């Protein structure tokens, strides 16, 4: 135990906390069993690699269980397509050891350090979202670590059910996640067969989205103009592919299928061209960084899919707003899951990223109004600053999880400062 500073990747919400970190699961079973008997008394939270944003990994005046210690693969399984892992264990890991099996990790997000404890409690979706859901989809068992000091264990349809869906999303809130079981995808090839397509607005990159073309990719996401001002705002170079069969390799990769690896034009019409040329393509074969990896206020919100006008007028919000988003990432969600605090929801996608500046705060406030306006909501692991009432809303089965939290810890032995922000305990 070591009294420690904590943030979220935004390094932003300092609080400090007493970290445990052991390999030894029971040492974890006992250090709840001694924050349970104590009452309350500030709790404890689960930590994995730290990646979220926002504070829901911290627990100022608490205990922060360092879960990575943990990471050991106990099982793969290349017939049934499960792995069987350990909490701690990270998606680069996993995906490195699964790779010799046939075998893909179903939900990847935009950086592989992160844990799968935290893929489960934050829900993670990545740009397979609107073809195979988020991480929560494939989890076919977890055992938690619940106040009681007892290690339940959960599947997705047996009578802990509804624990189960509470967990994925709850941000640590149901318990201490020490374990689980990942149905994986099969795959022949660790390579994408990847489409590129170039649009010159938003109506343009609405329109791509809604031919129906999205149904012949299983990976789908783009990058987004938010800083020019119309016609180009919402222009977007657009990035679909599928994973390759070894068929489909150039002959030198199919021995190893499975293996892991001009300025002054630039914003002229010359620029104008290379960059549409370079980002049109068909049938280009990518390895994972490629195809998928190509001071700040990081902001992240769904738009219901009926809603696509409101959508508009949130993109020519930001763009008049004298906040320049460079870096932003822009996807079309498909089907929700049953879990009450999922972020994803069938829909506009967008992430941006600010420069902290003077007015920032009080303009992201305004963002928040416009987007619970128009149905959408925030994501908790890029958040630190929105407010309960916000958040209720935006999460209409709030209470209903927050019911499940309350019968699972009564004396709020786990507790964040998420938790406390976002009136969650
Ligand atoms: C560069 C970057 C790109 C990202 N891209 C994406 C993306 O494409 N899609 C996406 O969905 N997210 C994305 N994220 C967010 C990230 O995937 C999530 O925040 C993820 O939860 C981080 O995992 P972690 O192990 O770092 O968890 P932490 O940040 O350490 O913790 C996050 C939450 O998980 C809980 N938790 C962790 N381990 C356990 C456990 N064993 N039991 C119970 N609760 C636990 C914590 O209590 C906390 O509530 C990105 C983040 C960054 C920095
Ligand atoms: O956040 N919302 C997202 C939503 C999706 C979705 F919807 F498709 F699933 C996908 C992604 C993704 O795939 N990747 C992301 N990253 C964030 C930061 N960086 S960086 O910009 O490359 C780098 C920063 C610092 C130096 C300069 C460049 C690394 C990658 S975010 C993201």
């Amino acid at each position: 135990t070591t009294a420690t500073r904590l943030t979220g990747w935004g390094r932003t919400a300092p609080s400090v906390a007493n970290v445990l970190r052991t390999p030894d699961a029971e040492m974890i079973v006992k250090a709840v069993a001694r924050v349970a008997e104590s009452g309350g008394g500030r709790g404890a939270i689960a930590r994995g690699l730290g990646r979220s944003y926002g504070d829901n990994a911290q627990n100022g005046g608490g205990l922060v269980i360092d879960m990575t210690p943990l990471n050991t693969i106990h099982s793969i399984d290349a017939d049934t397509k499960l792995v069987d892992i350990d909490a701690g264990v990270n998606l680069d890991q996993l995906m490195k050891a699964a790779l010799p099996f046939g075998l893909w990790v179903p939900v990847l997000p935009g950086t592989r350090q992160v844990t799968v404890g935290g893929a489960i409690a934050c829900d993670i979706h990545g740009k397979n979202h609107h073809s195979a859901g988020s991480f929560g989809n494939h989890v076919r068992s977890m055992d938690l670590l619940t106040a009681d000091g007892e290690i339940r264990h959960l599947t997705p349809t047996g009578e802990d059910a509804e624990l189960f869906w509470a967990t994925v999303g709850g941000n640590g809130l149901t318990g201490i996640i020490m374990r689980a079981t990942i149905e994986m995808t099969p795959t022949s090839t660790a390579y994408f067969i990847a489409d590129g397509d170039v649009t010159a607005s938003l109506d343009e990159t609405i329109a791509l989205h809604s031919d129906g073309s999205e149904a012949r990719y299983t990976y789908s996401s783009a990058w987004f103009d938010a800083i020019s001002a119309p016609p180009k705002l919402g222009r977007a170079a657009v990035s679909r592919g599928r994973l390759a069969t070894v068929e489909q390799l150039p002959a030198k990769l199919r021995s190893e299928p499975l293996k892991f690896d001009a300025n002054k034009y630039t914003f002229g019409p010359i620029g104008e061209l290379w960059y549409r040329k370079s980002g049109t393509y068909r049938g280009k074969v990518q390895n994972l960084t490629q195809f998928y990896h190509p001071g700040f206020l990081q902001y992240q919100f769904v738009i219901p899919t009926e809603a696509v006008d409101e959508f508009k007028k949130i993109i020519g919000v930001i763009q008049a707003s004298g906040h320049y988003s460079f870096l932003n990432v822009f996807k079309l969600f498909g089907p929700r899951n049953q879990a009450p605090l999922s972020f994803p929801i069938p829909g506009w996608n967008i992430c941006v990223d600010f420069p902290i500046k003077d007015g920032l705060g009080k303009f992201v406030s305004e963002l928040d109004r416009r987007v619970l306006e128009f149905g959408g909501r925030l994501y908790t692991a890029k958040d630190s600053r929105t407010t309960a009432e916000t958040f209720h809303a935006m999460y209409p089965r709030v209470d209903e999880w927050i019911s499940v939290r309350r019968k699972v810890d009564p004396l709020r032995v786990f507790a964040s400062d998420m938790a406390r922000r976002l009136e969650l305990l």
